[PDB]
């Protein structure tokens, strides 16, 4: 599935992950840690949304 962050354009795909920050692809939104935040503006995961 995929979630965009509802403060900046970056789109969290859970088949891409976050790896730059230590997120393998395949890892699920409900698995991203607590700490968590979009790579580009630091929000939060309260502030992602699911997108098609
Ligand atoms: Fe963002």
């Amino acid at each position: 599935a995929k979630l965009s962050c509802k403060i900046c354009g970056y789109i969290y795909d859970e088949d891409e992950g976050d790896p730059d920050n230590g997120i393998s692809p395949g890892t699920k939104f409900e698995d991203l840690p607590d700490d968590w935040v979009c790579p580009l503006c630091g929000a939060p995961k309260s502030e992602f949304e699911r997108i098609e």
